[PDB]
C-alpha cells in the first residue's frame, strides 16, 4: 500500500452541511493547502452516555446519506481517496475510550451484546455506504479502549462489515494500545491514534513496530494531529487541555512527527486531525486553539512533508 497522505474532515459536520458549496470549498482548500491525497471521514453517532446500549445515528447531528454520498463522489472527482470513519460520541460528553458494561450479564443492567447490536446495526449501515460508494477503506471503531476486551464482540461485527462491505477494513485503536488489540489478524489495515508526546517517539516507534512486523498489513496513524496550544505537544490527544495558545508548538509537534516516523518503512501514513467543514476566517487562524492548520505555520509542515513523500 502507497504511503496515506491523508486528512480527517467533517467532524463538525450536521445534516445539511455536506450539500452545501462552503463544505465543497474548504475540502478542496484542504487538498490544496495540505496536498493530501486522503480524506477521512469521520461521523459520530450519539449515545446518552458511556453505559447506555442505544447508539443514535438517525437524528439531525448526522449528515444523511444522500449528502454524504454526495460528499464522497465530490472527494473522488477532486483525485482524493476516501476513508469512512464511522464513530460513537456520548451525549454527557464522556469520551468513548470509557464506553463499558458489566463483565457478566446482570438481569435488568445494560450488557454488552445489547450494546453491540446497536453498534453493529450502526456500522453495517455506513459499510453499505462505503460499498457503494468505492471507498478505499472502512474504519469499524476508534479508541474504544475498555471495549477491545471483547474479543469475540469485535470479531463478531468484523465479519458483519465483510458482508457489506468488499474494501480494506481497519480498526483505530488508541494509543499505547497497539500491542494489546487481540483480532489485528481479521482486519486488512492495522491502526492508531498516533498522539504521541513530541519527547517519546522512539520508544513508541519501537513498541508499535515490533507488533506490525508480526502481520503482512500495512500500518498507519489514521489519527494524529495537535491543537495550537502551550501544553499540547506533551499530551496531543487532549483536546480539552487548558493552555494558552502557541501556533509554534503545534508546528514543531508536527515537525518532530514527521522527522521520527519518516525514517521508518512502515509507517504507512496518517489521517491527520482536522479539517473543518465549515472553517473559521483565515485571518483569524492566529488566534485559533484548536486541531485545526489552515492558515498555520503548521500548514507549511504538513505540505511541504505531504509533498515530499
Ligand atoms: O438521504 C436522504 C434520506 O435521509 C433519510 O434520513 C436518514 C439519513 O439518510 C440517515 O440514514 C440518518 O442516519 O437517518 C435518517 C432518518 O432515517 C430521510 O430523511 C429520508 O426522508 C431522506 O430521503
Ligand atoms: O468527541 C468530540 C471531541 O472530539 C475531539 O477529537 C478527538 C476525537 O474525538 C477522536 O478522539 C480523535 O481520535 O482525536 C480527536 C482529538 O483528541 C475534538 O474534536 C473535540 O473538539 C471534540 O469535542
Amino acid at each position: 500500500m502507497e504511503f496515506i497522505k491523508g486528512f480527517t474532515f467533517g467532524w463538525d459536520s450536521q445534516k445539511g452541511y455536506f450539500k452545501t458549496e462552503r463544505a465543497k470549498e474548504s475540502l478542496r482548500l484542504m487538498q490544496e493547502r495540505t496536498a493530501s491525497e486522503y480524506v477521512i471521514v469521520a461521523l459520530a453517532a450519539l449515545q446518552d452516555t458511556a453505559h447506555s446500549t442505544e447508539v443514535d445515528f438517525q437524528g439531525s447531528h448526522m449528515v444523511d446519506d444522500d449528502e454524504l454520498i454526495e460528499l464522497i463522489d465530490y472527494a473522488k472527482s477532486l483525485g482524493l481517496k476516501v476513508i469512512l470513519k464511522p464513530t460513537v460520541n456520548c451525549r454527557n460528553g464522556t469520551w468513548r475510550a470509557h464506553i463499558n458494561f458489566f463483565d457478566m450479564d446482570i438481569p435488568g443492567e445494560p450488557t454488552w451484546d445489547e450494546w453491540f447490536e446497536s453498534y453493529i446495526n450502526y456500522q453495517k449501515h455506513y459499510a453499505k455506504i462505503a460499498e457503494k460508494t468505492n471507498c478505499e477503506m472502512f474504519v469499524v471503531g476508534c479508541e474504544m479502549v475498555q471495549a477491545e476486551r471483547r474479543e469475540d464482540k469485535w470479531r463478531e461485527l468484523i465479519a458483519e462489515v465483510r458482508k457489506d462491505y468488499r474494501g480494506l477494513v481497519t480498526y483505530n485503536t488508541d494509543k499505547y494500545q497497539e500491542d494489546n488489540v487481540k483480532f489485528w489478524d481479521a482486519l486488512d489495515v492495522i491502526s492508531s491514534s498516533g498522539y504521541y508526546p513530541i519527547n517519546d517517539w522512539d520508544r513508541q516507534l519501537d513498541r508499535i513496530e515490533a507488533v506490525v512486523k508480526q502481520y503482512d498489513k500495512p500500518f498507519f496513524f489514521v489519527a494524529a494531529g495537535c491543537p495550537s496550544r502551550s501544553g499540547s505537544a506533551l499530551l496531543p490527544n487532549k483536546w480539552d487541555l487548558e493552555g494558552a495558545i502557541n501556533l509554534q508548538e503545534q508546528a514543531d509537534y508536527y515537525q518532530v512527527m514527521f522527522e521520527k516516523t519518516a525514517s521508518r518503512s512502515w509507517v504507512g501514513g496518517f489521517g491527520l486531525w482536522d479539517w473543518q467543514t465549515y472553517l473559521y476566517d483565515e485571518k483569524d487562524a492566529t488566534k485559533n486553539d484548536d486541531y485545526g492548520v489552515f492558515g498555520k505555520p503548521a500548514e507549511r509542515v504538513i505540505k511541504a512533508y505531504y509533498q515530499s513523500r
